[PDB]
Formats: C-alpha cells, structure tokens, sequence
C-alpha cells in the first residue's frame, strides 16, 4: 500500500514508513501560526517554538495549549 487517497485528518499527513507501510504522522503546518519564538506550555514545560508544541498536542498531549509567549519560568 502507499499513501495515496489516505485521509489522516486535520495536523497529519500519510508518510511512507522504513517498514513500507504508510502511516498518518503528526505534521501540523508551522506556516499557519503567527508567533515565531518559544513558548510556554499548559504542562509547564517550554517548547522551542509552538509548531513543536502542536506536534507534542498531537502525539502525545491532546489538552495541551500555549499558556504563554516565552519561555517557562
């Protein structure tokens, strides 16, 4: 199979993984967000930018949000 006609649905996309299957990966669109430095998680840790903290939502996290611009105290 390839990821042709996959449908990962919204902040994923179909890649092609080292065991030839095609898999939804977590891939939000880091053009689509305004706020270009650091950011300071909802699970209190900073994250290098939001893109990375959409990511880390997708993956792993899915209540976490931006708490604040910058980096954590």
């Amino acid at each position: 199979e390839t990821c042709e006609n996959v449908d990962c649905g919204p902040g994923k996309k179909c890649r092609m993984n080292k065991k030839n299957k095609p898999r939804c990966v977590c891939a939000p669109d880091c053009s689509n967000i305004t706020w270009k430095g650091p950011v300071c998680g909802l699970d209190g840790k900073t994250y290098r930018n939001e893109c990375a903290l959409l990511k880390a939502r997708c993956k792993e996290q899915p209540e976490l949000e931006v708490q604040y611009q910058g980096k954590c105290k």
